[PDB]
């Protein structure tokens, strides 16, 4: 009947209908030729006007007063502004509603469910490399609070016509050095090997370690980027071990405890901020599934088997799958034991059918990528695989940025 | 332009010029991707235009394109549409047709099979009873003692103003799933309504969790009739573990030969709406799909007392152990029984080398990425890491409207 996509969920049998994709204002990669959804990777005063002017809309919706005096002011304030300046400038509550509605919007994050609970930091004032080094160590140890990990986001300057960028080049605050050897192969985490180089070109001395945490390299408008050393005891690190193979510790294997995004950019009506680093909390699949065991990662799958002495020179001996659960068992465990706050697959995605339930209720509908949301073990175990979820891009949003070199 | 398509484990980068030749609109549009759907949601020239593409896509596949042979067949061809409305596929060109059609499948994870196919002509069907034989000995054949061999039996094409030969099974084999009045469901909830169907025309229900449900097999405009498998043709596996003794007193089994029955096979714009066809099993679809899901046998909690997990909390993945080791016993058992299966991660395997035939045979291929990465352990697997475009070619294998 309804003229929008049906969504249904194969367990239940329940069906809904998306709404919400009619306000998506910008394209994605698909067209009714072929799908590209599987693809990771696929201003003008008048354009970022309108922008502007959804963003206040969507602003004054949000509070209930759509129409009122003070939204059809702040829209002629922002007109006035733009058309004087080419730009303008968020209000603070209006920064803190963006964020979180980046957030909200995210149709690959699995932790939506916590969207209203955001601590935003209004970094907006920072004018130097050490003051954004300043503002990201408050960032870390708010965001760690000692295993009891809080979301926040910390948002710098605004891209400004005319001026160089604030942009943080690392792609997270906490990132393991990898050192390509004179072999060929990688020691640490090859994901790293380019922002490794980079660190060292710009003066850094290099350890040897497989988990040597990087500096962070900051970037302040017009500037060659200047190099930090983030305090150890910044850096919240959780070594793993597993509840009964005893040797697993053994392994020296270990991770941060803090998931921060810094290299995306935070689009808020047509406002673009190049530097606006967020973080939550792991969920335990992205440790342990993807980090250590994606071939080109870690790739500790096989060292795994063999301690546990299966059988690898056949597939069909599940191994990869078993020494996959170990290693997230591990994960988990050794969190849980050293207080940090991490979340399972399982735990993760049913919370995301009851972000999707309320969702459907409070907008019509939820952008969600069910390649990304699905997670990498157990799929078909969790309640989102058998939910069909339509995806579409929503502002305001985050975004990938090409890198600043 | 083209899609450029990345693999992200090694960094290999193609460009898919294959979705070109697709004439058929999927369900994405640039505002909304739609691909995690599983169904969708809903003159003459037209016909001609498809009977010409096939045509040509035949007389190239023989390297005889411009050939005399071929000109003739599209007068051929032709001459029969103008007259008739329509027209009739040769033998070989059905031949080629099902395999290309299994080739363009872009949720089969076997297409390293695709050239690999026995095609049964039952076009020369005229009745219930004649397809129940065709069906037996499809199942026969396909079966082969265990080793196990594709296959797809092609009945009468659909005609204008006339009912449609259908298998009313979703597949050549399912268990019934008997709806008691206490809510639940014994045996396969998917197959609650179809057993329903079956009972109603007249079949003897059983009261087992695996009782091999009898056919409904319907000419053209006539009722449906029951046929009943001779319990020898169904070849089955018990479910043992080669380490946990106790697994076997579970009970559990599974059928050899998974043979869909209820879609449609587009060819060069004939339809035909019985086609059934069967490869062999990949472990996850039995292990982890059919026994584990919610909404079907769902036994992980069963398995997870039995093997003493703390079934109080997520966290000690007493879901992902249980799984794992059901999946162990469907490969086990399998093995043991000398029967056709391949694990999730030897299939992967193959289809990626598919991927890399069929960049050089076409210059891409369609894979609907959602259906090719299997239900556990995905990013274990190479085609996790492996970017794919999803589009329709003809001919194609679609769903249909159930007969009901
Ligand atoms: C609070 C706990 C959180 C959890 C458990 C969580 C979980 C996840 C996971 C598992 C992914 C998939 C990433 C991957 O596999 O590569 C993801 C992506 C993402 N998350 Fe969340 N997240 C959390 C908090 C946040 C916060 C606070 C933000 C921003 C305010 C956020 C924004 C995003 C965005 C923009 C992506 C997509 C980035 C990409 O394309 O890789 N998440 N999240
Ligand atoms: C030879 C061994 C084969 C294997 C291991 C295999 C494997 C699979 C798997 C795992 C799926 C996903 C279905 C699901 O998730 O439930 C699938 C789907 C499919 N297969 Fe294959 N297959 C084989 C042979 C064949 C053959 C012979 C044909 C046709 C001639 C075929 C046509 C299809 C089609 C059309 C689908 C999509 C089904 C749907 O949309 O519901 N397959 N296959
Ligand atoms: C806040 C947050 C919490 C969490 N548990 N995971 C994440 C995602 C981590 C992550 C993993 N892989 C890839 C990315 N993106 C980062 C942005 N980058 C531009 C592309 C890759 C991000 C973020
Ligand atoms: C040839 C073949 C081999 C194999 N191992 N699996 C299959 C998939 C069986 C299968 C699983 N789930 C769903 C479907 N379809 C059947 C067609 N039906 C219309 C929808 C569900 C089919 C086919
Ligand atoms: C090719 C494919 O899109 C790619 O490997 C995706 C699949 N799904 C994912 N899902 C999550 N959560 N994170 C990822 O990095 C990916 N990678
Ligand atoms: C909603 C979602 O698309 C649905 O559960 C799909 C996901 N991927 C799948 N993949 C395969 N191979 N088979 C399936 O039935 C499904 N189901
Ligand atoms: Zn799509």
């Amino acid at each position: 009947g309804p003229k929008f996509p049906r969504v249904k969920n194969w367990e239940l049998g329940s069906i809904t209908y998306d709404t919400l994709c009619a306000q998506s204002q910008q394209d994605g990669p698909c067209t009714p030729r072929r799908c590209l959804g599987s693809l990771v990777l696929p201003p003008p005063a008048e354009q970022l006007l309108s922008q502007a002017r959804d963003f206040i809309n969507q602003y004054y919706s949000s509070i209930k007063r759509s129409g009122s005096q003070a939204h059809e002011e702040r829209l002629q304030e922002v007109e006035a502004e733009v058309a004087s300046t080419g730009t303008y400038h968020l209000r603070e509550s209006e920064l803190v509603f963006g964020a979180k509605q980046a957030w909200r919007n995210a149709p690959r994050c699995v932790g939506r469910i916590q969207w209203g609970k955001l601590q935003v930091f209004d970094a907006r004032d920072c004018s130097s490399a050490q003051e954004m080094f300043t503002y990201i160590c408050n960032h870390i140890k708010y965001a760690t609070n000692r295993g009891n990990l809080r979301s926040a986001i910390t948002v710098f300057p605004q891209r400004a016509p005319g001026r160089g960028d604030f942009r943080i080049w690392n792609s997270q605050l906490v990132r393991y050095a990898g050192y390509r050897q004179q072999d060929g192969s990688v020691r640490g985490d090859p994901a790293n090997v380019e922002i490794t180089e980079l660190c060292i070109q710009h003066g850094w001395t290099p350890g040897n370690g497989r988990f040597d945490v990087l500096p962070l390299l900051l970037q302040a408008p017009d500037e060659a980027p200047e190099l930090f050393v983030l305090p150890p005891e910044l850096v919240l690190e959780v070594p793993l071990e597993h509840p009964t193979l005893e040797w697993f510790a053994a392994l020296g294997l270990r991770w941060y405890a803090l998931p921060a995004v810094s290299n995306m950019l935070l689009e808020i009506g047509g406002l673009e901020f190049s530097a606006a680093p967020f973080s939550g909390w792991y969920m335990s699949t992205e440790i342990g599934t993807r980090n250590l065991c994606d071939p080109h990662r870690y790739n500790i799958l096989e060292d795994v088997a063999v301690c546990m002495d299966l059988d690898t020179r056949t597939t069909s001996s599940l191994w990869k799958d078993k020494a996959a659960v170990e290693i997230n068992l591990a994960v988990l465990h050794s969190f849980q034991l050293a207080k940090v706050t991490i979340v399972d697959h399982h735990a993760a995605t049913v919370s995301f059918m009851k972000h999707l339930d309320n969702e459907q209720k409070a907008r019509g509908g939820c952008p969600a990528d069910w390649a990304w949301i699905v997670p990498p073990i157990s799929g078909s175990l969790t309640p989102v695989f058998h939910q069909e979820m339509v995806n579409y891009i929503l502002s305001p949003a985050f975004r990938y940025q090409p890198d600043p070199w």
